[PDB]
């Protein structure tokens, strides 16, 4: 009782805890009436979709294969999605004519400015958050905030005087002299705030530095009227691919983090639509900045129909980015998890997964109760590629399934220009 | 099951890490194509770009192994870069078409970071290599100011046709605040470094930093060698980064820069499925907090990057990269070699024992037991030239003897300038 | 039994193994001339892998280090001895041997300038003179200090006046401006001027130097060179001594010397026949040394053999920091445990654990247990220690005997 | 038998406990020894120091009192951090010394009285200016010491070793004046040149203003703790104070305690010397700067320290956890008196310090004394574990009576 399924010694009777079942057994169990999507070949419980999925695993284990499969099936079902797509891979395979591209250096990119998303006044601070993500440390954040003040008041004015120019915004916030800026600032809320003491000056200095760090890309970005918000609202909008070339990843980190974040806040204003189904594919959560909206999005987007799919390698990554406490909370927001198997050199993360997978209490022969890990950390480290454990959200058993490499023809060039 | 497992033989293996005899393993791993060897064991082709981490105390044979690894890899005709202390590898394997980087060696190439700038984004990219990551939060803040100063200055110098390192150095650490300030007019850094005491303070920080790093970069012989181009040239040969131990502390920042340079550069190389590149970082913990190693270890699969690094105690790398980042770092090496350490370092021994893994077994008193395949004590009592080899993925581990193959000197290790 | 403290067993499976003193003595015995640790002959190959002698006060750390030294001398090995109250000196002092003690008639004249030979040597030793800062912040000032130091000293050297008095004057006495002036032309010229931060940096540096330099200044002058000494074969031995009521005063000086050797040995012409010992009676009593680390890692070629003493884990920890202290201890492959106090269970555990556990089969039931319990360590009688040489060797509990040595020289003079 | 847990068939290894009497016999030696709760202390365990830990009212007094008495009967000399002149009123003789700025019988003292060589200046600024609790605190502390030592040095130089003047310059004189006064001294430059320099000075001021007070208001004299130590017929020293002034005197007392700690290190080697340092409550003093080495190098001097502790958290907070551990580790002999059930952490620490044993009944490794056993201890009942390879024992402390041969306090004139 517990073979081909459980890795440990077969037992006599299951008492309580996590239940592990064979791949097949699971594939039936989860199969439902409606059209569903697949995770490693397993039919995903329709109700698990807006509970978000977290795919953890080492490098080269198949995260791609999986999210790719996941994306395809969701398409065959006609779902819309946003894909943090590195090197436009997803694009070249699934990209369609009516779909959108965000890549400041790609011939096909859309013209965009965060201005293109302001619709109410509260929207100013709202997006200053997407542009200027959260500071890694308290101190860093403090500066970050000053930056958002400067940003929002400046852009607010430029807009008012009919010149919503990123170049202009950049100039003022990082080039104009202190005094000139100060002058420009007269009339806006920031007028006083940034003057009166050394502290005040210091604060302004910090704001400048941050903006000079984030804005660069936002400026050199091709101009247009494209609105991520509007796009979301348009049914026939199509899909969105945020692509970039790997050797520039660090340079775009802030921009992309903005976009991704934009979406995370934007979806929250979308009009009540029970039929909407949107996917957010963030290949590597840890490689983006400490997003400001992600949190709530993973918590209040069920109504909008948001389905997030993110991947990770070591737990230490997201921790260092979001902070220990904040990282915990964030992960905890993904109700469904996939374990792809990691390296032996990282025993701590293998333990985390082993434990996330859970224990079970069993009655075994010689009678004796035993409480034990369903999957040992060892088992996870020793996993061969394209093999993973799938534990869907809620009350469902878990199973070890093989990942198959379906082939997809390239229906578009990954990059242009 | 004796002769391979140190504990009590057992009746049946249930799950977890499995250990096997040296030979047994050597057969299992043996493949059709030409492979390389780790302590005599043929390394599975697929595990090569998953990187190898060799951990072990001093005098245990880290050299002998890396030496073997390198040799075998050359016989197959692979290219490589070697952080080579005291030109050891050089004097044994160096050929005439090979490259040498050592500011104090008659044979070195002429180089400056300028030689690697090809696009605008390349400025910050390399300022990162030049100015490695700071050890503390504060530290890095300073480091960032340094890079700003560095990149804007160097950019201008280049612009006005005088890409001089001596010039750059002058400006950044010699020129008076004002003069420098003047020179920066017109560059992005013009305003950012002026306006409040904070602004001034920031500049002072950058000066200090650059004054610390640049030194060696200047006194470096001039030439036009480009690590980038080198990487792109097939008949390019190999690269040896050598130095005499008494000067290790002095070159740490330059070497770290080169190493890093490689780490970032291979990310821009044109698609070549036939490429095989090795990076030998004799002792990862001795370099600075490299800014690109991470992604290198994660996205260099299709560039064909294969990294081999050595470590002694876990506290070493921890102290350099920080506990969270170090975890992530080590976790990026899929294959591991445990050489055995000191009884004065139980912590590290524990970590290695644990990384090796536990197993669940069934023994005759039946008896289920979960236990460490390799005891911490076993590692501390290992005799030299003896080590556990646990190749990436799903494979058993084995305790193998390392043998001292002799290599004739086919070149002088150092040639005073 | 008689060898293992716990219950005798049926069969040894894996892990650490303990044996009888004599049995071990047999095992470690080699052909060539060897030295001894508590009477046990040390494996020639274990020598450059250093030895850490841990134990409580009065347990016999001296008796041991004393014995080790003697045997090594009988073999003709050279050595440096961080020797407190010149005890080691009075016993083994030779006429051709060197003494470093600013308050001893027989000391040699020394200035750190005496070790500069190339340009990279300036920072190299600023490191030895100005050890590492206990805290991150502390160290930051320390860096400033070394900048000020190296640039100043470098210039003084240039203008042909390598005076420690001048140097001290400039770096802690001259007015800010004057100094600033003197600095014109040197790399430090700009770095210490331009903003309040820049001046703060300077200030910090000043305080540092004013704390370290003192003893260096009041030190008898001469041309002696630790480096040179190291290169000279007929050189003899080096005793770094001092009177205990002045230890704190000299701590930075001594720490400087110790370190200087630590970096120095790294430049010596390779000589497979060289055998040098570094006796740092109490590692934790010095400053956070800047070279010690690499010394314990790259000195096999030079033939460096370090022997240090320690009491509580917390000590070294407090000085080098937890992470650094781990690394540091880990660098000594051979260990001796002398047994400590009941009042320190934490260190006792550390020792117990370092000694290791073993897996055994007994009357079948098999068990995993510590070869030596912390309690065993705590109840150890004096002149009794566990010897666990580096590598794959069993450990043994041996008695340390008090051999007597006649005083062939005065410990202190004048 | 005397073992709290279940009787066993055979002892294998670890801590061994025995009956009071049995121990009393084993420990008994030829020469004259002293007694810890009735048990004669192994002479060789004396310079290894004794740590007596116990909750309030468990008998700490009765013990140190006993210890002290038998020591005097042997003719040993000693120093006693004696709160409210308790020990004094009982053992004080005519030839013994007293240090209490508010007692008619106190001696006249200034730290100047201990300066004999140049290194002696910093040496004692350390005693006067204990170590700072935090890293930042100690930073200030060092500035203070610089100011202190440079100033006092000069006043001494110019022939006016006045504590009143010293106090004036360091906390009263204006910045400039002070600045002026310092010209010529090493501190001349150090404290000027930038805001950082001025900030350092401001800090040094404050520190001094915190420590010096009592040192000033202290009755002047020529007494020298150093000289006292060197003088054989010197007698005994009693550092006493009234409990309601303990916080105010904390710095001065710590100073004295510390002074001794450094000073004994200079004494000429005298194989016959036997000195005791009684610090009733170690955690009550400041972060002593010399205590450490004293507990490690005072064997030659014949120093014997005895300190008392309550909660491990006290000492930790004062000396820092790392440092606290080291310090505690320095006493080889320990006495556990039993504490509150409201402090299980320390109970554990003590239980653990007492140790485990491996016994045969099956083999079992267990604590010789449970944390609970320690919390449920009745008063005047303690465990004794002398330094070295010795068993421990649960022994009863009896209240011997001592006649008052001198008034505890004498606020006079
Ligand atoms: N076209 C293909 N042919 C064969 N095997 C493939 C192919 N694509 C992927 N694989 C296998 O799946 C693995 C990679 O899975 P994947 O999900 O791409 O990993 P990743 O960590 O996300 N990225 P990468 O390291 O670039 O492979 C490879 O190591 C192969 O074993
Ligand atoms: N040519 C050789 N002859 C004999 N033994 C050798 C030789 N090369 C290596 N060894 C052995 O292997 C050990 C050194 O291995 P190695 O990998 O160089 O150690 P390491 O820690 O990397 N450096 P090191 O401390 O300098 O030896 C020596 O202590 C010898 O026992
Ligand atoms: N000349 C000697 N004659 C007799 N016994 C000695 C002698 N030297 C040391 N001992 C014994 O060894 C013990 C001290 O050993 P030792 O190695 O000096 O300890 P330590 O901690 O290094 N320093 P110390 O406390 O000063 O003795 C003493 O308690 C004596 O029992
Ligand atoms: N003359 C006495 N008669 C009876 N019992 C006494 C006498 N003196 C002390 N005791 C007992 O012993 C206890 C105090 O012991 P002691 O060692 O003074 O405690 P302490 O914690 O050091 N100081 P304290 O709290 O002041 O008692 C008292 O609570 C009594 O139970
Ligand atoms: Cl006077």
């Amino acid at each position: 009782v517990g073979q081909g399924e459980f890795g440990g010694a077969p037992f006599k009777r299951f008492l309580r805890g996590t239940r592990i079942v064979s791949g097949g057994k699971l594939k039936r169990m989860t199969r439902e009436k409606a059209k569903q999507v697949t995770v490693a070949g397993v039919p995903m419980p329709r109700d698990a979709e807006p509970r978000h999925l977290l795919v953890n695993g080492a490098t080269g284990t198949g995260k791609s294969v999986l999210l790719r499969e996941l994306a395809y099936t969701g398409l065959l079902r006609g779902d819309r999605m946003v894909i943090v797509d590195p090197n436009g891979d997803m694009l070249s395979k699934f990209g369609r004519d009516k779909d959108i591209i965000l890549n400041p250096y790609d011939q096909r990119t859309k013209g965009w400015s965060f201005f293109n998303e302001i619709r109410n006044d509260y929207d100013w601070q709202r997006y200053a958050l997407s542009v200027v993500p959260r500071g890694k440390t308290d101190e860093a954040e403090e500066w970050a905030s000053y930056g958002r003040l400067l940003l929002r008041e400046t852009a607010k004015k430029l807009a008012l005087i009919g010149t919503p120019s990123m170049r202009e915004l950049f100039h003022w916030t990082t080039i104009a002299t202190f005094d000139d800026l100060r002058g420009f600032l007269e009339g806006t809320l920031a007028e006083s705030l940034f003057a009166g003491s050394n502290e005040a000056s210091k604060a302004l200095t910090s704001a400048r530095f941050v903006l000079s760090d984030k804005l660069p890309e936002h400026v050199t970005m091709p101009d247009g009227d494209f609105s991520i918000r509007s796009w979301l609202e348009d049914p026939n909008g199509g899909n969105l691919f945020i692509t970039w070339r790997e050797d520039m990843g660090p340079a775009l980190r802030p921009l992309i983090s903005a976009w991704v974040d934009v979406v995370c806040t934007s979806i929250l204003s979308l009009p009540e639509e029970p039929k909407r189904r949107l996917w957010l594919f963030i290949d590597e959560l840890a490689s983006l900045e400490k997003l400001a909206s992600l949190a709530d999005a993973l918590t209040k987007g069920r109504k909008a129909g948001l389905r997030v799919v993110a991947g990770l390698q070591s737990t230490s990554q997201l921790d260092d980015v979001y902070g220990v406490k904040e990282a915990q909370t964030l992960r905890a927001s993904f109700r469904s998890l996939v374990v792809l198997g990691g390296s032996r050199t990282d025993p701590k993360t293998n333990e985390d997964m082993s434990l996330s997978l859970g224990e079970h209490e069993v009655e075994r022969d010689r009678l004796e109760r035993v409480r034990e890990r369903v999957v040992m950390p060892a088992e996870i480290a020793n996993l061969p590629d394209l093999t993973a454990y799938v534990g869907f959200a809620g009350n469902r058993p878990i199973a070890k399934v093989p990942l198959e490499i379906k082939q997809f023809a390239n229906r578009q060039p990954a990059f242009v220009e």
